[PDB]
């Protein structure tokens, strides 16, 4: 009986195994746009992905992860609210059963169809496992997906999903360029938070871009054909793998833009 996104093991149950679920800096949150305050001291984000080395795509039973070589400073996030250098380790998405839900963050209570998370770790802690034990260990870049025009840079991801349908399947996924998943603007909101899955560690500086990317209905329909289950188990579609908004508590969301 492990955690997941069902009635019996979903987000409302996670606190029993992971009491930090009821902590002071949990993610995601609702971004109240009128309340977020413009912080003119925030720097432009620096997204340096031209030397990114993708390696593999994995169905881990909760999402699919596109994994990168993080054994050197190739693909790094710097600037914005961050001190120092954060290496890209993986990206994944959260998505819904329907276009009207799927995102983890919300904007004035609006849910997007999906949300992309590019996960980076602070190189001053040496490895990812040490970084998640630190309050400034990770930086996650969150990007909303809305359904409209196709995202050309997503199609190579969509087309490999047939090969990792079930939990524990992986496939080689080299030479994928994550710059193809970014919107035009790097305007963002930022706040201190957590991992949005168990173990729910409070180690994340969240950077959520204001501008969504557009994906096609066909692209997100292919996400929804993935399975939570392993091969040879009853089929459980991988949909609604999102944690809902958590209480903001004693936090301020800052905007990089007016
Ligand atoms: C390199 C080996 C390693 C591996 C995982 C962990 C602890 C768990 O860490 C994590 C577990 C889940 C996630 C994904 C979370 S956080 C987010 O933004 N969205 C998710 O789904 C991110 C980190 N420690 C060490
Ligand atoms: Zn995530």
């Amino acid at each position: 009986h492990h955690w997941g996104y069902g009635k019996h093991n979903g987000p409302e149950h996670w606190h029993k195994d992971f009491p930090i679920a009821k902590g002071e800096r949990q993610s995601p949150v609702d971004i109240d746009t009128h309340t977020a305050k413009y912080d003119p001291s925030l720097k432009p984000l620096s997204v340096s992905y031209d030397q990114a080395t993708s390696l593999r795509i994995l169905n881990n039973g909760h999402a699919f992860n596109v994994e990168f070589d993080d054994s050197q400073d190739k693909a790094v996030l710097k600037g914005g609210p961050l001190d120092g250098t954060y290496r890209l380790i993986q990206f994944h998405f959260h998505w819904g059963s329907l276009d009207g839900q799927g995102s983890e963050h919300t904007v004035d209570k609006k849910k997007y169809a999906a949300e992309l998370h590019l996960v980076h770790w602070n190189t001053k802690y040496g490895d990812f496992g040490k970084a998640v034990q630190q309050p400034d260990g990770l930086a996650v870049l969150g990007i909303f997906l809305k359904v409209g025009s196709a995202k050309p840079g997503l199609q190579k991801v969509v087309d490999v999903l047939d090969s990792i349908k079930t939990k524990g399947k992986s496939a080689d996924f080299t030479n994928f360029d994550p710059r193809g998943l970014l919107p035009e603007s790097l305007d963002y909101w930022t706040y201190p938070g957590s991992l949005t899955t168990p173990p729910l560690l409070e180690c994340v500086t969240w950077i959520v871009l204001k501008e969504p990317i557009s994906v096609s209905s066909e692209q997100v329909l292919k996400f929804r054909k993935l399975n939570f289950n392993g091969e040879g188990e009853p089929e459980e579609l991988m949909v609604d793998n999102w944690r809902p908004a958590q209480p903001l508590k004693n936090r301020q969301i800052k905007a990089s833009f007016k």
